[PDB]
Protein backbone atom coordinates (compact mmCIF):
# COMPACT_ATOMS: atom_id res chain seq x y z
CA UNK A 1 0.00 0.00 0.00
CA UNK A 2 0.67 3.54 -0.63
CA UNK A 3 1.54 5.92 2.45
CA UNK A 4 3.53 9.12 3.02
CA UNK A 5 6.76 9.58 4.61
CA UNK A 6 6.14 12.31 7.08
CA UNK A 7 9.91 13.23 8.36
CA UNK A 8 10.70 9.04 9.27
CA UNK A 9 6.97 8.38 10.39
CA UNK A 10 4.66 6.44 7.91
CA UNK A 11 1.10 8.53 7.80
CA UNK A 12 -1.52 5.22 6.38
CA UNK A 13 -2.86 6.30 3.04
CA UNK A 14 -6.27 5.32 4.47
CA UNK A 15 -6.12 7.88 7.08
CA UNK A 16 -5.47 10.64 4.68
CA UNK A 17 -7.96 9.43 2.78
CA UNK A 18 -10.40 9.61 5.69
CA UNK A 19 -9.24 13.28 6.11
CA UNK A 20 -10.09 14.57 3.16
CA UNK A 21 -13.68 13.40 3.57
CA UNK A 22 -13.95 14.45 7.41
CA UNK A 23 -12.87 17.44 6.20
CA UNK A 24 -16.02 19.01 4.20
CA UNK A 25 -17.95 16.90 6.44
CA UNK A 26 -17.85 20.19 9.09
CA UNK A 27 -18.66 23.74 9.51
CA UNK A 28 -15.37 26.25 9.34
CA UNK A 29 -13.45 25.15 12.48
CA UNK A 30 -16.55 23.42 14.65
CA UNK A 31 -14.63 19.96 14.66
CA UNK A 32 -12.44 20.75 17.94
CA UNK A 33 -11.49 23.48 16.03
CA UNK A 34 -11.14 22.59 12.49
CA UNK A 35 -11.04 22.52 9.57
CA UNK A 36 -9.38 25.76 8.35
CA UNK A 37 -10.42 27.08 5.46
CA UNK A 38 -8.96 29.38 2.31
CA UNK A 39 -11.59 30.78 0.30
CA UNK A 40 -11.56 32.68 -3.52
CA UNK A 41 -9.22 35.35 -2.67
CA UNK A 42 -6.77 33.49 -0.02
CA UNK A 43 -3.60 31.93 -1.51
CA UNK A 44 -5.07 28.91 -2.22
CA UNK A 45 -7.74 30.91 -4.51
CA UNK A 46 -7.06 28.76 -8.01
CA UNK A 47 -7.18 25.07 -7.00
CA UNK A 48 -10.90 26.19 -5.35
CA UNK A 49 -11.67 25.93 -1.34
CA UNK A 50 -8.89 24.44 0.35
CA UNK A 51 -9.20 22.62 3.42
CA UNK A 52 -6.92 21.97 6.70
CA UNK A 53 -7.50 18.74 8.57
CA UNK A 54 -5.52 17.04 11.20
CA UNK A 55 -4.31 13.44 10.44
CA UNK A 56 -2.67 10.28 12.40
CA UNK A 57 0.34 8.50 12.50
CA UNK A 58 -1.74 5.63 14.50
CA UNK A 59 -5.10 3.62 13.87
CA UNK A 60 -7.98 6.26 14.25
CA UNK A 61 -9.26 9.73 12.92
CA UNK A 62 -7.70 12.92 14.85
CA UNK A 63 -10.94 14.63 17.05
CA UNK A 64 -9.04 17.01 19.25
CA UNK A 65 -5.73 18.00 21.21
CA UNK A 66 -2.45 18.45 19.36
CA UNK A 67 -1.93 18.82 16.16
CA UNK A 68 1.31 17.03 15.08
CA UNK A 69 0.49 16.40 11.26
CA UNK A 70 -2.59 17.95 8.60
CA UNK A 71 -3.19 17.70 5.38
CA UNK A 72 -4.53 20.41 3.14
CA UNK A 73 -7.06 19.47 0.32
CA UNK A 74 -9.64 20.70 -2.07
CA UNK A 75 -13.07 19.36 -1.86
CA UNK A 76 -11.75 16.57 -4.98
CA UNK A 77 -8.28 15.78 -3.87
CA UNK A 78 -6.81 17.19 -6.90
CA UNK A 79 -5.02 19.24 -4.80
CA UNK A 80 -3.71 16.96 -1.99
CA UNK A 81 -0.52 17.37 0.53
CA UNK A 82 0.65 15.98 3.81
CA UNK A 83 2.74 18.28 6.47
CA UNK A 84 4.28 17.65 10.02
CA UNK A 85 4.06 20.77 11.88
CA UNK A 86 7.84 21.19 12.14
CA UNK A 87 10.04 23.40 10.63
CA UNK A 88 12.07 23.43 7.30
CA UNK A 89 11.06 20.14 6.61
CA UNK A 90 7.49 20.07 7.18
CA UNK A 91 6.61 18.43 4.07
CA UNK A 92 5.75 15.32 3.73
CA UNK A 93 6.44 12.25 0.78
CA UNK A 94 4.30 10.79 -1.30
CA UNK A 95 5.45 7.10 -1.48
CA UNK A 96 3.66 4.46 -4.43
CA UNK A 97 3.59 1.27 -2.61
Amino acid sequence: AAYWDCDGTEIPERNVRAAVVLAFNYRKESFHGYPATFIIGSTFSGVGEVRQFPVEDSDANWQGGAVKYYILTNKRGSYLEVFSSVGSGNKCTFVEG
